[PDB]
């Protein structure tokens, strides 16, 4: 039914589950706004093929040819399923809009499903490809931030009773290479040109005059190629084509709103803002250095990473709300670390 | 069936279900009012939506012609579905009430489905946008109340047998900030709007002659225009428009109800009452400050959320009872609390 | 089936299962009572609903016509559709008993649904707003009395090898208060009034003649209307009237006896007896005041809410055994409650 | 439906299911490429089949034959089962493009059914032959690769404050023998060769004529070969062959885009590359020699197999991070090794 297809395709976790396994434990891998534009672009058009044909929308069989009187009932089936089939034959039907309208009319479900995996595609070679690597990065670059903090309490407490900076180093290491904000440019721009296309489609096939649906179809080759009781041509409309129409230009509003967000997307380094890093500089065991922003390296890929899912860190929450209430002034900062007692 | 419908949508946790993650764990995220709220106006629609197309209630199809007697069966279901897909070409038909009644009749479902992810929508952006920075920032402050609930109890002991207000700074600094409680408004507002949206078109539609969904359909384009055994048009009847229009009055009852509890939300200050913190007052770890009140700011958000979720917090139910003991004023909080011994 | 619905429906845990989440651990939350008046009252109407439309007892389409012979099937089904349709128009049909009897007959599952949603939704007010209130003072209340019962115990082993009653000024706190007690009684009460109303509408849908459900119906609107092959008017008769109306009844019958339960229900200081505290007054810990009884306050329910789910205490069923040993007198209660050594 | 075919075939976790065992606790056993040819060359053909045949795309019955008006249904229905079982009867149908197109229509889905089981064929034999072999060992070097990394943390915090290369030894065994890289290298070319014969027969069935689905059939065998009232020959048509075609057409560029694939798999040697047991060698307590490349080995494969499911090993991961440090140079190895204090 219309809402049994909308909570699977909306109101669940469609497209939204966690990966199933241990090693990414409450890492997203995925930006929120990628995981929006993802969802959106292929539950879309899948929810738009479920409601086309929906048992209540839907009044039967997709196209009607209007046999004669005369004709029996298998008859006319026969009429009915030969000119279904022949939408692909040129020379069995003549219809003024030409037969691409009709091969959009029969495969429009194909063809949304096809928009559906190509959008698919680059997220999951994201997922599958360059998601490991980032995972076991981040995770690592959590780890030692918390050691760190871990380490810079012990150190307050023992002063109130190496020392080198592998993170910042390691950071500064992905400042130059730039593989996976490449991959990630990439596959932004693969999924900006497939909605492009599936626009332009769904434009041309809401243009159409809403009258190619009904096609002239002829079953006179072979046997009854010269038999008379049967009328030289029928009239056939394709049903669910005014459907089709509507689903394609509410999926191609949506496609054109989206696109915007992929373009914004594409362009990580002025996302790049709000530095997660900056609240740990006041940290002495941690060097005040951030040295995070202006350019198309995987930095600013790792720094929206961390902006995303570094909430689930206690030692940068901790950091954060220190932070916030040096907006005061009123304390110290490291009174404050001291006090608040946060190691785990 | 109708029952199982009605189990699925009112009698089961439909959007009810709790954040599956360990991230929030015991977090509504959600006030109980916009919790309902939400729930209603989605699953609302998606009830109606179902219930209109129920085995019981549905005679059929959804469109009959009344083909002549001549007429084969698969003539007349051509007939059928040639008006059904036809409510769009206004050549084709000719209403009294025009070709917009028609549309409407035919994607009803289509309209309350549109409705209901429209009012989803606010909810999920919320919940994907502002929802994680208010859990962590509140299981923080949890956390925050719960350690001094535990030292003041320990500082008590230790006298029968830093001190910095970390959390009260934070809240202050809370008081300043307005990004949170702005998103919470914007939302609202556009959930209101929407519902107001969806009122106009269902009063729209329940406004209707009731003969609109009676229209005259001629199949006469294309070889079948000049065709004199088919008659000049023919008697279409678009069953299940009766239901339609009940069920959009119902829905038009539901979500005028509705809307003033969305306005009384907007208000939030005036529902930022019976202050949660007034209770650890009588803390002496605890300083005697709430200084949350009367404010278009985020920290009015936060007490509603602290309000609403508090009953979590072993220390804030004990010293709820210690308060709501001393309105008879017969003993003496610090030794309640001494006596009660509730650290963990 | 059948029996699959009665399976969900009386069988099964249908409104039975506990509330799904670590805060309410084996607390019901709900008296036994109110949770059977509750399970019937809601899912009867959905039982009759899906019994009214089984496979077995439903001969098939829920209205026939009898079109002429000359009429084709699918003239015949626009005839039934029609007239289904135009149960609402009341210019289409003239029959005796009216066009009320008409809309009953057709959309009598649509109020049963109603009238289960009506009745489910007090319970859900209640569960939503009052019960975590008193989960959370109720669990508060166990585990003092465990406290004291331990203490106790622990102070006659001491004496053979603070002390402030907080749980009983809790209780006189209560004793004060009435929001919960006001809550209770509205929901009972718009319960009763709901179940009144129902019982009202399904009296009159039983009284009514029988023949209701024979209605003529002309198909003479538009084209048709000065059409001659058709006849002026068809006699449609709704099947499954007979059914309705036995169903209704049984409602009727369920609904007039278990309203009393819930008037008697609505008398909770009548209902609070056979005080659950009076077994603690035998601790040399607890003071021997029990002060619970005669009064429209929160108090009363608090005694019922004890009483219903206390029996899941390991203290308050030893200090029951002693009581029922007391009986006899032949021992002694301080010497008993050493032997038994059941601190946990 | 068409979206839910999606779902479970591209959208799911169709054939990326971890072995369900506690045996490989996180190991892939099957390269990212591997895993990808095999689940496209699988599902792609079971996605097709059941496109094909989707409720939408489908007019109905997958044969008409058009029998005379005079005929009744059964006796139409007759003919078209006849026909539709006497594609295979040569003499029955007399059709231009013989009976192979006829018998291809026919057994389409059986025939993508078989290249979808061949295809998974070698993937099968592989994890049921050779997986458990790499498993074992992999696991075991994975092993003395994090205890070789705990020894020497060790000896540098004990400095700071056996000696075996039995990895090394093993993997240089592992140079000799073949007969992993044999049986992937045989699987491999199975796989190619299965895909190649595919294209060749997407390519035939699609280069057909599309109207050798219309074939001439003739129910005249046995008491019916005299018989005058039905008609020597009737015109059948298979319907969905367009369709057919169409997806055959998209499996047979599918199958070429991915064969260079299969291809590049094949050439192992070149694939191993980026050692990853470069990185290990400035640890103290393991020798200084690779001895890993340039070989039709199974040290090669189990090179790749490193590459793949090495970044699950925390000595691994800090490891290549002091690495990427080294890069800029401005510290030490053993230092950093020492502060990094990653030991588990
Ligand atoms: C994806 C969207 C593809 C839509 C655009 C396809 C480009 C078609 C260009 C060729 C057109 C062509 O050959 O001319 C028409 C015939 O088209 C044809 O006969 C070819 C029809 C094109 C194929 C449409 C079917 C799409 C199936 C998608 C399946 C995906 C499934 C994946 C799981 C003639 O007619 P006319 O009107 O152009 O001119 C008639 C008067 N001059
Ligand atoms: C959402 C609710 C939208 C309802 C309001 C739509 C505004 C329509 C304004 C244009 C009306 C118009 O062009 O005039 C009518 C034709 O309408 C048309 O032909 C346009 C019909 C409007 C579209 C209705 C279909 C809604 C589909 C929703 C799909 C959502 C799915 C999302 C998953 C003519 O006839 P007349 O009677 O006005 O005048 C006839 C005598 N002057
Ligand atoms: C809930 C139970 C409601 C039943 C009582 C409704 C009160 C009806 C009062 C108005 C009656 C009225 O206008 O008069 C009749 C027409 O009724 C009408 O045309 C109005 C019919 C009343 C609506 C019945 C449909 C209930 C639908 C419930 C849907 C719930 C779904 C929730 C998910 C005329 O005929 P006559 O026989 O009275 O006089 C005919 C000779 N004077
Ligand atoms: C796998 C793909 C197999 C396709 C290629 C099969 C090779 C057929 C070679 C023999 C052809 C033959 O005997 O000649 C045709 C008859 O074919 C026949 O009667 C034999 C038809 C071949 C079998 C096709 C059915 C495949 C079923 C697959 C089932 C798999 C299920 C596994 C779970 C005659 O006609 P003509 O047109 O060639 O010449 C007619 C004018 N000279
Ligand atoms: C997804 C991508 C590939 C879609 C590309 C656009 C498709 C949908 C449409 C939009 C405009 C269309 C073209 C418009 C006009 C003509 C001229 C005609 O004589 C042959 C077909 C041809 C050349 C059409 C082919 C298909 C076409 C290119
Ligand atoms: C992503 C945005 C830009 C998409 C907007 C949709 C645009 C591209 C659509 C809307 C209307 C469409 C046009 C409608 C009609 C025709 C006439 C036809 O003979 C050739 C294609 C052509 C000229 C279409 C090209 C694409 C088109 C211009
Ligand atoms: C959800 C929102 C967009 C719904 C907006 C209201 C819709 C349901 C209805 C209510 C009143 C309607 C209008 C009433 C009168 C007319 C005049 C007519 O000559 C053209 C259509 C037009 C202009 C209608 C368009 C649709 C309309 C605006
Ligand atoms: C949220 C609340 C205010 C909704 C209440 C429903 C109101 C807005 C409904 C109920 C009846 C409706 C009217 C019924 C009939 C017509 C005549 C038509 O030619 C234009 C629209 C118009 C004038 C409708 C406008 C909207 C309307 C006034
Ligand atoms: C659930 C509640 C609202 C049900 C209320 C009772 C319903 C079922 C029935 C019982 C008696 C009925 C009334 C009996 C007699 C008449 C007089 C007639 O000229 C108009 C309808 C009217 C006024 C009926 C309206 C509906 C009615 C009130
Ligand atoms: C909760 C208990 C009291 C319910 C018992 C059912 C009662 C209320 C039912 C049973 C028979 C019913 C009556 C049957 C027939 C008529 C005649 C009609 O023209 C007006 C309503 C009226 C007068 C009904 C009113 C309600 C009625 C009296
Ligand atoms: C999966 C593998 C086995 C498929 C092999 C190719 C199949 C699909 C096709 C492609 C070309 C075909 C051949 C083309 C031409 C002829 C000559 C004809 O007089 C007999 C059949 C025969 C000999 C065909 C047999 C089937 C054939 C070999
Ligand atoms: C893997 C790649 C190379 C596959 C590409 C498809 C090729 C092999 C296909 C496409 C068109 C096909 C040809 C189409 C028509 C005929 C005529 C027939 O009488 C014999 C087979 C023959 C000659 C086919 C052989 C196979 C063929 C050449
Ligand atoms: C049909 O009859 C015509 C008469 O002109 C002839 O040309 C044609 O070949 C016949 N077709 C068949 C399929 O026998
Ligand atoms: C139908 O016949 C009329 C006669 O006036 C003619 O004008 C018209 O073009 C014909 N239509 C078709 C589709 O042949
Ligand atoms: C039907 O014919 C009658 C004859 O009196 C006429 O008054 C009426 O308008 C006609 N109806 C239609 C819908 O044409
Ligand atoms: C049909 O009749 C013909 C007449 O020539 C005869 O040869 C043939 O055997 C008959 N077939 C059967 C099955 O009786």
């Amino acid at each position: 039914a219309i809402a049994q297809l909308a909570t699977e395709y909306v109101f669940s976790d469609f497209l939204l589950k966690e990966p199933t396994e241990p090693k990414f434990k409450g890492l997203r891998l995925e930006l929120a706004v990628d995981k929006m534009v993802t969802c959106i672009a292929v539950g879309l058009p899948l929810l738009l093929i479920s409601l086309a044909f929906a048992q209540e929308i839907s009044i039967g069989t997709q196209i009607s040819c209007f046999s004669p009187s005369s004709f029996s009932w298998r008859q006319a089936a026969f009429v009915d399923s030969y000119c279904w089939a022949a939408v692909q034959q040129k020379n069995s039907l003549q219809s003024e809009s030409g037969n691409l309208p009709l091969w959009l009319h029969k495969f429009f479900p194909y063809i949304l499903l096809l928009f559906a995996i190509l959008l698919y595609l680059p997220p999951l070679f994201w997922r599958f490809a360059a998601a490991p690597h980032i995972c076991s990065d981040l995770k690592f670059i959590m780890e030692e931030l918390d050691k760190v903090y871990n380490r810079a309490i012990k150190a307050a407490k023992s002063a109130r009773d190496f020392k080198y900076p592998i993170v910042e180093q390691y950071l500064k290491t992905k400042k130059n290479s730039n593989n996976l904000i490449i991959k990630y440019i990439s596959c932004r721009l693969l999924t900006l040109i497939i909605i492009l296309l599936a626009c332009i489609y769904l434009g041309y096939y809401f243009s159409l005059s809403s009258l190619s649906d009904e096609f002239v179809c002829s079953i006179k080759s072979g046997i009854l190629r010269n038999d008379s009781t049967v009328p030289d041509q029928f009239q056939c409309k394709l049903i669910a084509v005014g459907i089709f129409q509507l689903l394609s230009v509410i999926n191609l509003v949506v496609y054109v709103l989206l696109a915007p967000v992929v373009v914004y997307t594409l362009f990580v380094p002025f996302r790049q803002k709000t530095d997660v890093l900056k609240v740990y500089e006041i940290l002495p065991t941690f060097d005040v250095l951030h040295f995070k922003s202006e350019g198309y390296n995987d930095l600013s890929l790792y720094n929206l990473f961390l902006e995303e899912n570094i909430s689930e860190v206690k030692s940068y929450k901790c950091l954060k709300v220190l932070e916030n209430i040096k907006s005061s002034g009123q304390g110290i900062d490291p009174m404050l670390l001291l006090t608040n007692l946060g190691m785990i």
